[PDB]
């Protein structure tokens, strides 16, 4: 996260840090708890990932330092990638992780509500992006979870900032016309939480952008509401 600040412990209880144990354990991507056994994240996050066995999901984490060899985690039973996904920039950058065990909800770890179709006309004026990603373009995974408030921008405006790209309605952008605040490497799969009527909603999934926090280059996120049907179908037994 560029231009953000340290999060308060338990401030984003749905945020998880997805680690890979290969070659050595390290933060790979962000993710959001949306169900007792389900993490919603970005598809492109599993590039070069041949098996879910090397994945470890940690919930209730503020600082990466909290994660040690003796720290409990959730194993991943299955990685579900949208069959239409090819690459982040083309869209469909969404994936579900079915955990091997169920998450016991608490103030430190609970699910975030998915947006409803009857909310696409809703004007989110309080949206935040979070994660342990880079603070700049050339940096490293941050220890403390960072947060940054960022305004959503119309798709028409976003398309203007991304000539050469096709910003579809299945994407949603957010950022400052002057930049300064935005997601970066490591924040992928992270949630773009928005607050309406004081009820947190998972509006987007951190996906891509040109550089990080550059002026006139809004972050591009997966427009979650466009995938509620997909999510329901993939989560049902
Ligand atoms: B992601 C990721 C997601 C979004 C952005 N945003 C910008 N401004 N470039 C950068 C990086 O984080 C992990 C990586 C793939 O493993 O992509």
């Amino acid at each position: 996260i560029v231009g953000g600040t340290a999060s308060v412990r338990g401030e984003w209880p749905w945020q998880v840090t997805l680690h890979t144990t290969s070659p050595t354990q390290r933060h790979l991507c962000g993710g959001s708890i949306i169900g007792n056994q389900w993490i919603l994240t970005a598809a492109h996050c599993f590039y070069g990932v041949e098996s879910p066995k090397i994945l470890r999901v940690y919930s209730g984490i503020l600082n990466q330092a909290e994660i040690a060899e003796d720290t409990s985690f959730f194993g991943v039973q299955e990685i579900i990638i949208h069959d239409q996904y090819k690459m982040a920039e083309s869209g469909y950058d969404i994936a579900l992780l079915k955990l091997e065990t169920t998450v016991n909800y608490a103030d430190s770890q609970r699910p975030i509500s998915l947006p409803s179709k009857g909310d696409r006309n809703v004007i989110y004026t309080d949206c935040w992006v979070t994660g342990w990603g880079y603070r700049k373009l050339r940096d490293k995974i941050q220890n403390t979870l960072q947060k940054a408030k960022i305004p959503l921008v119309t798709n028409e405006e976003c398309q203007k900032r991304y000539r050469g790209h096709k910003i579809t309605h299945k994407m949603i952008c957010a950022g400052y016309r002057e930049g300064g605040k935005d997601a970066c490497k490591g924040d992928s799969g992270g949630p773009l939480s928005c607050k309406h009527n004081e009820v947190w909603h998972l509006v987007g999934i951190t996906s891509w952008g040109e550089g990080c926090a550059q002026r006139e280059r809004p972050g591009v996120y997966t427009n979650v509401v466009e995938y509620v049907d997909w999510i329901l179908e993939k989560t049902q037994a």
